[PDB]
């Protein structure tokens, strides 16, 4: 499809290429306090939510039609979106065998020198990698499903016929590209209670580091944790 | 002196006499069965948290000095300290050693019969309990300890000089009671590991709440949001 194929440009564009992959901060090995942080560890933290929703914002600027929504419904789709899109990309992009995180910016950080700012969230998305690999989710099914987490349904929205039209074109390119390779759906949907369980994990990180407040969340991410409680 | 005697007084007014515990629902064995709480897990959270509630109000008013200190400051101590007064007299009256949870309304429970509900709290809870039995601590001690953690500063007292005099007073009648019968600085030891395990409460409740299988109850859910610091 021309739909396909500006659904794969973006998700390519949005991520590093083998390349411009920086190892400058990779340590092997450090060695941390377990169970406690610093000011440095949770300035990470947020820093890396922060250039993921930066780099989720512009791959979704170029998902057609997503541009042409009201700026109201953008930004509700992107905050309700935000960190299933923020695992499922770091999920699908990262190396659980070798314990490397890899970000959007082309960041990679071992599990270890994850461990003070995410504590076990990050073991947990690292362990939803491995099931995620094993589905062997191919490039362009991956950047179908990604929209669809995006481009659903969600309480608010102003135009959700145009979201739900929207929807239903991914939904068809999608199929589309399982008839166009098999000359994985139903195991796919069997891992997502664990990709809910991870998004409940962040809220739970976030809500714990707001207690603490070595510094206190970036306003963008304070409101997508505000905005995300259904009380 | 008289002070310590009233102390004394509110806190084992404040609890179960041996006649009152009641085993009835206790059980020595569980198969801690379909894993992942339920409706009724966190609804006997919420009403052993609840249990708590009239106890303490009902005990602070009988500490000298309390009922002395403006409503307000009365209000915020109460809200303040709920949740950390909650699992050191939990603690205390517990028995770690048999994983026995014994409630202030005279309930005992095994871990494994509250394990869903508390979740890894409760071991957390049951951790400092053996720590708290290990440092032997006498009743006259405790009563003045329990006191230490509700008479204490807090964002917001109006008067917080005189809730200061108050602690003062306390703590110098426990000093007096250690003496007469290191040991003290490992007791006021106790306050801070309290106050990181009062957080791992905060965020069962957060966890609970988001969940949302049964709503908490208005009083806990008020003291859940006028303790968080945003
Ligand atoms: O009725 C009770 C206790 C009621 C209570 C407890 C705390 C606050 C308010 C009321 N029965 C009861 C009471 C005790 C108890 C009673 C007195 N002391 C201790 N400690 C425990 C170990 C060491 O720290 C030193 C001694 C424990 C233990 C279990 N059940």
């Amino acid at each position: 499809a021309n739909l396909l194929t500006s659904l794969v440009r973006a998700h390519l564009d949005s991520g590093p290429s083998t390349a411009k992959l920086d190892y400058s901060k990779f340590q092997e090995l450090v060695l941390p306090h377990f169970g406690k942080e610093d000011a440095g560890d949770v300035q990470q933290f947020y820093d890396l939510l922060s250039g993921s929703l930066e780099v989720i914002r512009k791959w979704a600027e170029k998902i057609p039609g997503f541009a042409e929504l009201s700026p109201a419904d953008q930004d509700l789709l992107l905050e309700s979106a935000f960190l299933e899109l923020f695992i499922l990309r770091l999920a699908y992009r990262s190396k659980p065998g070798e314990g490397k995180l890899i970000f959007c910016s082309g960041l990679v950080l071992h599990r270890l020198q994850c461990a003070r700012g995410f504590g076990d969230w990050i073991d947990s998305i690292l362990a939803f990698s491995r099931s995620l690999h094993s589905l062997l989710v191919d490039v362009p099914a991956f950047a179908c499903l990604s929209a669809l987490v995006l481009i659903t349904d969600r309480h608010g929205l102003q135009e959700p016929r145009r979201v739900e039209e929207l929807q239903n074109r991914i939904a068809s390119c999608l199929k589309e590209h399982v008839a166009a390779v098999a000359g994985c759906l139903s195991r796919l949907l069997g891992k997502l209670p664990e990709l809910r369980t991870l998004c409940t994990q962040g809220l739970q990180r976030i809500f714990y580091l707001k207690l603490e407040d070595l510094v206190p969340p970036p306003p963008i991410i304070d409101k997508i944790f505000m905005d995300t409680l259904p009380f």
